[PDB]
């Protein structure tokens, strides 16, 4: 099931006030460093704009990996969150991640059905980039 590191960006969400809501997604991707140089991405086609990512781990904890050329603050901020309770996070917990673990919120009212569309490419992508990590 869903970690805490994100449960609980996820549950302070919920809690947190819609105004302030959006200045957290801002500031998450305000949290999200550049990937290392080398590392490859793979472009989100799901996701109109050309959103790169890139699941792995290393050792014994998961390694996320975005790149927003636009840097959309709703492209990077959901790429944030994303880590924001993933990065550090094992790659079973990052694959027992459903692809709509921003419903039992209000998440999704914030980046629409659509925008979601692609968004959600993102962790399935990833999820498919890890299985890759259970064996790799």
């Amino acid at each position: 099931m869903v970690p805490p590191k994100l449960k609980q960006a996820l549950e302070l969400f919920k809690s947190l006030p819609k105004e302030l809501r959006s200045q957290v997604l801002l500031e998450y991707a305000a949290k999200v460093p550049p990937p290392p140089p080398g590392v490859e991405l793979e472009r989100v086609h799901e996701c109109q704009t050309p959103f790169f990512v890139h699941a792995d781990v290393e050792g014994g904890k998961v390694r996320l990996y975005f790149h927003v050329p636009d840097e959309a603050p709703t492209v990077k901020a959901f790429a944030g969150l994303l880590r924001e309770g993933l990065e550090g996070e094992s790659p079973e917990a990052v694959l027992e991640v459903p692809p709509g673990f921003y419903r039992g919120y209000g998440l999704e009212e914030f980046f629409t059905p659509l925008r979601l569309r692609g968004l959600e490419a993102a962790l399935l992508r990833l999820q498919a980039q890890v299985r890759k990590a259970l064996t790799s």
